[PDB]
């Protein structure tokens, strides 16, 4: 599997396993300071949901992915990653 950018990965559904963990937690994909900022912000964005085409949704997605990567770093357990909750109705009303 592959992901052109960290932010793209955060917007997609995918199986987070060891291969994808090591690709996504790379400093050339996303520097450590920015990864840690997303991780620190997870609680603020934990239950955010809405249309996908907003700045806050993209930020929330990055925080969700950072948290999922942190979970994998501790557990080593494969998990299905999904981006923040959205809906077709959210998209049409945006």
């Amino acid at each position: 599997g592959s992901f052109s950018t960290f932010e793209e990965a955060a917007l997609c559904t995918f199986l987070l396993n060891k291969e994808m963990y090591l690709k996504l937690r790379s400093d050339v994909l996303l520097p450590l300071t920015q990864y840690n900022r997303y991780l620190a912000l997870y609680n603020k964005y934990k239950y955010f949901s809405g249309a996908m085409d907003t700045t806050s949704y993209r930020e929330a997605a990055c925080c969700h992915l950072a948290k999922a990567l942190n979970d994998f770093s501790n557990s080593g357990s494969d998990v299905l990653y999904q981006p923040p909750q959205t809906s077709i109705t959210s998209a049409v009303l945006q």
